[PDB]
């Protein structure tokens, strides 16, 4: 059947994944671009405008963790709802993987996977107290069944050059939080050791008590995140809801086939870097012949309207 | 494999469910309402949260956006424990076997993640404390539909209910008549949803009329024409119109009965046995998935359950 080959860049904001990912584009392909104008105007009004004005509050001790998780936390309700409808729809077009020989039928560029909306910007507000882990573990129990074929790069870019980028400007309403970008840093790299721990074998139930190439300590996967005061019952031990919820996380993304790609260079290089991945990465068939078309429709009236 | 036979025992609240599920069971377990994860677990009486936010809306003391705003994270709290479980059952579950009994295990749920992910979320909507645009973000994340999903709603009329919900009712609530009469319409329009899904009605096709099988404008379709949703020319931005599409392929694959809850107890536990006869059954996907199931009924209920 037609193949057709996924790809989803996700990482920190700021590192230059839309402009490379449009080169890659401008050379089959469809774009499924960042939902802006469901996050401005869609869905909420002005939402990443909302989330950094109230960490911001939060941080200026004029709003108390409560009212700024209770903000937060419905905040990434919204920034979610485009990656994980394109995925719902998605999903059954989805048929079993083929293997990474050129060329497939299509070739989708995502930009961020629901992952990122219900995982790992949440664990990093987390982080920056403007939410809890219970929530975090909330959207954990949500983020839907891996998708055979599902390629994921994160991406690499040196802090003074990361700060520097974001230094100069980027999202509207987006403030620089040096913390969140450290925050959200951290989560990305956790999450890259997380699926490779995983992958080699790892089983977070067995490392607990301990809390490519070789296996990391699971004290340094996303677990880690999760050995909290709230999480945990008068005898040590994580409440078996939470515990439950690590174990869908584990499963997660344990089938997802994740890329570093390097941003420390120039567009073009980032373009041809990230194209020599993408030869690398698992295609699959698709379910119904004429899913293809479907398929490019959906991304393209995703993009005409959620664009910007 | 052996068979299983899930049952989620659904509807509007303080109608009699929880007092006529226990019955039964006193081969069948019952995973009780997570209490203790609402009011202690994961996060502080939410119950109670939900009420007063909404009770200072209704007294003007707060604003439909700061309803809204609480409100939302709220149903996030609620809905948990359906969904974890929801995803740590989903693959001992095996396919349709026939109607095949009798079952190796009959779980008993006290509730779908749907009640969380859909229904209230859409009661509280039509509350003015909730977006729909944050009702569709929910509806999206409903999980697949397992296959033996078999769903009782309750029938009770207003009055009965309105003297039922009375009783007693949960750590936190205050009577609100009209969240009864939200929560009643919702469930309500959900019956008809999923006859109308089964007929083969098209909510594309049928779409323009809001402006055998039940009228589009009595199914959850109808409520989603919030003007929000709309576009400046009345149409319907393609992301809800797809969170549709979902609410759709996910609906019309269940199996839902209807209890007449007007009728005294051990009356209701009855029709509940006699109800399981056209439930289906599913096998278990491996040798061990039956005890595995069962652990998690029992773990979850001392844990959540209070
Ligand atoms: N979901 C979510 N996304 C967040 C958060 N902060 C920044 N982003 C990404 C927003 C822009 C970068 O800041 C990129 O569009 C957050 O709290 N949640
Ligand atoms: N998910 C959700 N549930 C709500 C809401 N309001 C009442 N309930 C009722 C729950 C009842 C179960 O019978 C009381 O325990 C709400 O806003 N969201």
């Amino acid at each position: 059947m037609p193949t057709l080959l996924r790809v989803y860049i996700d990482g920190p904001h700021g590192m230059g994944k839309t402009t490379t990912t449009q080169l890659l584009v401008a050379l089959d392909i469809v774009y499924v671009p960042e939902p802006m104008t469901y996050w401005r105007v869609l869905g909420a009004s002005e939402t990443i405008a909302n989330i950094y004005t109230t960490q911001h509050r939060l941080d200026q001790g004029e709003i108390s963790a409560g009212d700024a998780a209770v903000v937060m936390t419905s905040a990434q309700i919204t920034m979610g709802m485009p990656y994980a409808v394109t995925d719902a729809v998605l999903a059954p077009h989805i048929g079993g993987e083929a293997g990474s020989a050129p060329p497939p039928a299509l070739t989708l560029i995502f930009d961020r996977h629901p992952i990122a909306a219900l995982l790992c910007y949440p664990a990093a507000r987390y982080l920056m107290g403007s939410m809890t882990p219970q929530a975090v573990l909330a959207f954990v129990a949500l983020i839907p069944p891996t998708l055979p074929g599902t390629n994921i790069v994160l991406g690499a870019l040196p802090e003074d050059r990361h700060i520097d980028r974001l230094a100069k400007r980027q999202r509207p309403g987006e403030r620089l939080d040096l913390a969140m970008l450290a925050a959200i840093r951290r989560v990305y790299g956790l999450l890259a050791n997380t699926v490779r721990y995983l992958q080699c074998g790892g089983s977070w139930r067995e490392d607990w008590g301990q809390l490519a190439g070789p296996r990391p300590h699971i004290g340094d996967t996303l677990f880690t995140l999760f050995r909290a005061p709230e999480l945990l019952a008068p005898n040590g031990d994580l409440y078996n809801v939470f515990a439950w919820a690590l174990d869908v996380l584990a499963k997660r993304l344990r089938s997802m086939h994740v890329f570093i790609l390097d941003y420390d260079q120039s567009p073009a290089g980032c373009r041809d870097a990230l194209l020599q991945l993408t030869s690398g990465m698992v295609q699959t068939h698709v379910t119904t012949p004429g899913s293809i078309p479907t398929i490019c429709d959906l991304a393209r009236t995703f993009a005409r309207e959620m664009g910007e």
